[PDB]
């Protein structure tokens, strides 16, 4: 039977799922680790032991215990990121989108959901893999790891609680799918990684820790480089917030024995109702339990394994949306609201700049205001709003991945980068916000073929593109279609820097991806704070 | 007769000059202070003791000893600068042209040059004051002032070289106006002083100095602030480039006495030939003998002074060239020739900046080519060279004067601004140059009027509306012509902050001159360099 696979933990069997008219198998809810539960939490994950009979894989499992978002409530905008499942802490499972009929040896891609190191869920709509597998023909994998303190509480020096451990559940996912996917009619030695926002530092961060390196073939990126400033912690801040978290629940801090002891005791709600007290400042787009530069999985500082080449050198394909900063302005920064415009008084301004910049002295602080306001027109509302909006998205997500492939791109083989800007028509987001941070997935899984959901026509040929182009770039490298007559996504090289839009008008090619910017965030700005 | 004129300080007899196909009397070299000469060098001047019998003021003085710029021998673009009389010490007097017949009671217009502090000249032909006379009815009068160590040698608590005498002689003239102007027709409780480059720091600095604002009525600064970072030093400055004046010579050191005495036996020649040596940094648009911040002239800093409204209150009107900075570049910065388009590479253009703001770290270095380097197009040859002129432009005069304005209109009578960017058609520099610095000046004079200097008819028709813009304002308080039918140059204000372009199109009102940039130099960088 197509719906049956004997893999090496054991059989499986899926469930044929419809999509657009056809259909094809679905293998849901396969576990990968032993169950993260009692004194396994916090601890790396273990290998899950091999079963006897079949495993039922016909329905999605549980999400990681996560912080709920209810700022909006029944609002999908918001909703539609929530976990879709019951949350518990056996959440170690993946997903896989297997064509029918079963290929022998094809193009794998998996994916690894985003949500800030704090959240996300394989099982969401917007990451129904049918589509994708279905239309490019490939086996799309979904996995999953452990998010808040769960993944990322970090003591080092103990083997209880070392930090990382999110990052361990997407490895362990990764070698589960080097070791069986030929089973389901993958080929094990062209995986592409993928992920958005905290699931592309996620690839970054497999991209540059030698025990992941030879799990994967190639890598993307969306919205997410693993340098970013919330991606990461130093181990002694890391240890600084698993004290501090001790501190919010009474626990007995004499020991990191101690700590863990009192926090594996406590249930996943009161870890998870406490979270956000551990943060050193008043800042937005900063999440509480992220990985750890540890020596371990990290061997040195980001920036010196970047610096002297020491990462896997491959293929890549990553970018950025126009709008990356809009979602946790609104979120966070005072004078933002979902139902107005959001025009930002200059005082909402300067509020807004310490908020997106936490770790700057006041020197630092009016270095970015000068670079991002316009002094002829200082009081116009629209012009401080945008310009909050550029701060967020340029501090972290934009200038941290130019100046990510502009280092991997000195020893790598080969960067294809891009600029997505086209803003959804059926958005229920205010249109102040633009083209917002995670708003490029939908089309990346092909939701706009499903009539239903009401995209336009040239919105489904906008995502057919794009799909094309991952799953090309997945199966050769490169997202052009060899002797195709369309548009060519040129290379990105270390003197031209050429990239490209993703829109429904016709590919345009430029250079230089937000430069002026990136020079004050990635050269300027880091030299004044060390310097004052 | 008319052209005898009895003064408080003896007769003088004056010479018909011709003008425009008409005529009117100018007195040439008149007396204002004993000759600054053997003993008296550096020291304060003296007024001129009265004289019997009729003082021949037929022709034009002996300038002042100063630095001969050779740069460009026969060339008259450098060289119309240059003195056109002998030098000498004996260099005290004033000019003044008188329209004919002699008027009873008519408003009066004394013209300071600029030159660095360290030259310039009553006596240039650019500076020729019969067309305005003629043109606008006034009584005009050229002053001199001793320059270089002569004028601004500073030993502060000496009272043989305290500094700042060449000011006291621009006062000691305007004393002599204020006395004696009647006799020839101007009215003394009308003055207006006005100057260009070190003649506008000069100007503003009698605004601010207690001991001159009852000397005149209102003022003009064209391309000049007393505030400017050239303009002055303070004591202990001074008193080092004093000192290593000395050192250049082979003074005995000892003594304040000692050094002067020394200084004072020295040829004026040999005080020139080195007094380019005394510098503390190689730089651009720097000069060595300038005012000193003395607590007697100045009685605090300029900065308290312009906060606390320590300073005449009346009306200004003031403003700068699109170009300010092209000449000093030429004569300093590496790759910028008189003959070639100085196209300035990414290495020259790091060089200029460091010549140009030579009081900076490296991280104000920085801040500055950030500033003004465009990242998308960073290797562009005119961008670069453009930068750099905007660059020294900023810095050393049209921020400089922006700060000032600001500082004066909060406690002033009447502010009108204006940014001057007509090219003459006739200008023998280069076309890399722009609108240069010093070449608004020829308009001011009105010899655009005379038919054998090659204008067109558009600018003689812009050099009409200058003089007559220059006279009503000095005549009224406003250059507005009461209820006339041409385009009003509004009042500058705190709030609205406007200012007119001066140029052969029709007048266009703007606002915020160069307020992007005059932020980064006068709030920024300041900000940048005191904390690091
Ligand atoms: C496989 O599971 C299918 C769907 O099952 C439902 O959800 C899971 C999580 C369980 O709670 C189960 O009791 C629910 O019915 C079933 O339709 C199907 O019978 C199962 N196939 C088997 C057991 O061979
Ligand atoms: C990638 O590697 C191959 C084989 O080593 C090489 O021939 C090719 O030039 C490389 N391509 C790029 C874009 O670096
Ligand atoms: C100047 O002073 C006069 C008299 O004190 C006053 O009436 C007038 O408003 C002032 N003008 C400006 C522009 O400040
Ligand atoms: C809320 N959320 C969670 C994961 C990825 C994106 C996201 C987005 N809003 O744009
Ligand atoms: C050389 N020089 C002397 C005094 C004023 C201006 C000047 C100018 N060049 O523009």
């Amino acid at each position: 039977s197509e719906l049956l696979v004997n893999t090496k933990s054991g059989k499986v069997m899926g469930t044929r799922v419809p999509v657009l008219s056809s259909h094809i198998s679905a293998f849901l809810g396969i576990p990968f680790a032993e169950p993260p539960v009692g004194n396994m939490r916090f601890r790396r994950p273990e290998p899950k032991k091999p079963w006897s009979g079949v495993w039922n894989a016909s329905t999605y499992p549980n999400n990681c215990q996560q912080y709920v978002d209810e700022q909006f409530p029944g609002f999908s905008g918001s909703e539609m990121w929530n976990p879709n499942r019951e949350m518990s802490e056996d959440c170690l499972y993946l997903n896989i989108w297997v064509p029918s009929p079963r290929p022998k040896s094809t193009t794998v891609m998996v994916w690894i959901y985003g949500g800030g190191f704090y959240s996300g869920s394989s099982t969401l709509d917007v990451y129904n893999g049918k589509y994708l597998a279905y239309t490019e023909e490939v086996v799309l994998v979904s996995l999953s790891y452990r998010v808040g303190a769960f993944g990322f509480l970090a003591l080092h020096g103990s083997q209880e609680a070392p930090g990382n451990v999110g990052l361990l559940d997407q490895r362990m996912a990764l070698q589960w799918v080097h070791d069986n996917i030929q089973f389901f009619g993958g080929d094990p030695k062209t995986v592409t990684i993928f992920g958005e926002s905290a699931g592309g530092a996620s690839v970054g961060m497999h991209i540059l820790s030698p025990g992941s390196r030879d799990l994967f073939r190639r890598a993307i990126l969306q919205s997410g480089s693993p340098n970013c400033p919330w991606a990461s912690v130093s181990v002694a801040e890391g240890r600084r917030r698993a004290v501090e978290l001790g501190r919010n629940l009474n626990c007995n801090l004499n020991s990191d024995e101690e700590l863990i002891h009192c926090l594996r005791e406590k249930k996943p709600q009161e870890l998870i109702d406490v979270e956000w007290n551990v943060l050193p400042f008043d800042s937005i787009f900063r999440f509480s339990f992220v990985p750890v530069i540890d020596g371990e999985f990290f061997p040195t500082s980001l920036e010196s394994m970047l610096n002297s080449g020491n990462f896997k050198k491959t293929q890549i394909l990553l970018g950025v949306n126009k709008d990356e900063g809009s979602f946790f302005l609104l979120y966070g920064a005072p004078g933002f609201s979902k139902d107005s415009e959001s025009k930002i008084s200059r005082e909402d301004f300067m509020s807004g700049v310490k908020l997106s910049v936490p770790h700057a002295n006041d020197l630092g602080l009016d270095a970015v205001t000068l670079q991002y306001t316009d002094w002829m027109d200082d009081n116009n509302g629209i012009k401080n709003r945008d310009g909050l909006d550029d701060i967020v998205g340029d501090h972290n997500v934009i200038c941290p991945l130019m100046h990510f492939v502009n280092k991997y791109t000195k020893f790598g083989n080969g960067t294809y980068l891009y600029f997505f800007n086209h803003r959804a028509s059926n958005l229920v987001w205010p249109e102040w916000m633009g083209v917002i941070h995670g708003y490029e997935i939908e089309f990346v899984f092909g939701l706009p073929l499903v009539k239903e959901l009401n995209y336009t026509a040239e919105e489904e040929a906008l995502s057919r593109r794009i799909m094309h182009y991952w799953a090309t770039f997945a199966k050769t490298g490169n997202p052009n279609e060899p002797h195709s007559q369309e548009s060519k996504w040129p290379l990105f090289t270390t003197k031209e820097q050429k990239f490209i839009d993703l829109n429904t008008e016709p590919m345009k090619v430029h250079q230089r991806l937000r430069v002026q910017m990136c020079v004050f965030w990635n050269q300027f700005l880091p030299k004044l704070l060390n310097a004052t």
